[PDB]
């Protein structure tokens, strides 16, 4: 996946174009979606970094961050989503594919989505 | 959300029913789906725990875990019965840090952005195929 | 009383629907009524927790909290009502029934209600 | 509110007249209703005390107490006269923490919410029947 | 098993409704049925608690308790009011030890064996009649 | 209860005959049903023991055990003969504590309550399915 701008749909299904911002010192890839006025403090961000195993480690650590700030009219507070997948090296790609599919379907399920959107506990 | 068995789609978009197992001492709620064998030793799990803020803490910390174990059936040499062992596990661990001062609109499109990022092929190759961005 | 959303009337007699939020580690039940914009800091809350007696204690401690925040336009200040009933185990339910009825009628009485609403001392 | 005897309804919605007894050194105002016997040793009481804030304290602390004693008539073996003893007491103790910066609308619907919570059957079973939420 | 009032049949086959009381800090779930008097001092109880295995120890420890208290209403000499007291209690305490690798079939017919043993007249007189086997 | 082979129904409602094995030195009575193989190494067992009260302590301690072993036939490498081995065991252990002053009615409806609890689907899934109550 060569670094390239990616389009994501918001709650209204409207397209939202994140352009690539930065490749980190550690390997983190930062995509930014600026606001209308081009205010950095208001820009959405998406981070993607994958950590390979070392010293005969079985695990892969792949991280995806989605940060949505809201500006307060000067200082802004940020809602964040932070996902870490832990993937063993022997697992065939079938497993990782349906694991992702499971996560996305859990986000789509109304009961689970209520947990995040309405900050309600399970009871 | 009243604890209820929830249905999630796998890679083949087939249904996969997770039944509620337990509500933890810490507030963690566990849904399980048993393996192929009727034995429960390794099982697909979904954990949900939301941590409310303290001392007017700005932050709710809401966590979602999806654990997919691969189990292996070990049967000793020339034995009648076999025992099941947890071979390895794939995991996905999500922590949303939400501020108590935000509007639900923001959380809704944060979740939507995360789901669309998972659906995007360029980002999906990151997880599935373990390719770095370059 | 299985955990379930409950409806309460505000000062204007308008219905106000508290949905169940959380069952605590200690047993506290939290119901939340979000605002129009779904701001947590603005949500009304109602807590209910009952503490059984132990080590041959005669008393039951049943607690009801009603927290009403008002948002200041970012940080919000909360008016609270905190009720603790102390109920012995030998008392027949008749007593607890008319004790509650007494409390509610005291809240309804204009003289006593002035005490809370207008923060006036008795004189 | 000028101290006046107030009438409250019991479980049977019958009237119960509390006459003012005393205004305390601390500002506590006491209304009493005597027991069945003409003897005052145990009696239904309603206490009201509001504590104004200090050093521009944000908070008024307004307290309402409703004490319901059950008395027992003990008469010694083979005795002419009986003495009354306080057997046990049920109590309800309410502290409203109100900020000095709020509007009366907020306090009005806080009180209304509390009264409607007391009227709700699910919440009323909590007090009357000592059932936990689950 | 979502928490629900469960109806159990007594010796006369009459129904006896146990309402859910509380979910413990340790995971214990309590169902209660109050005594003849409305006073909730001694009450018929059913406790259920399952203990997961630690460090993949084969055992699941699933426990079921049925406590039947016999209560006594004692009113002292020359006293107006009576108080209630727990006279004695009959108890049944069941612990199933279930290995984490047996499939559900084994646990099903274990439960069936236990229930049929309770139903058998010879085994029943052991409990009911306090007779030894001989 | 004279010692007699007792028939118990399994999950499929098929009969399972337990023949009396032994009366212990401590009063324990054992009924056994042999495994599929004729080899009496691991065997389904039902233990019954009632303990009288000491110094008129109110308690009678009446115990019922149902042990279901799962066996494995292991034949070593390059060996003519196979030997059998106890792989694991599911167990149900019941202790009734019965006060020496309650009449038989109380014990009868206690047993009925326990059997109906075992029959209830919600309580049953607790044991069979190793699900917590929630
Ligand atoms: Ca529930």
């Amino acid at each position: 996946p060569a670094l390239k701008p990616i389009t994501l749909t918001d709650h209204s299904s409207a397209d939202v174009i994140f352009t690539p911002t930065q490749i980190d010192k550690n390997g983190v890839a930062y995509f930014r979606h600026l606001q209308a006025n081009g205010k950095p403090i208001g820009a959405y961000t998406v981070s993607s970094h994958v950590k390979e195993p070392g010293t005969n480690g079985d695990v892969f650590r792949v991280k995806l961050f989605v940060n949505v700030p809201e500006v307060a009219t000067e200082i802004a507070r940020t809602n964040r989503a932070q996902v870490e997948f832990i993937l063993p090296a022997q697992s065939a790609a079938t497993v990782r594919e349906d694991l992702v599919a499971l996560l996305a379907s859990a986000l789509a399920d109304t009961a689970i989505k209520s947990t995040i959107v309405n900050v309600e506990h399970f009871y």
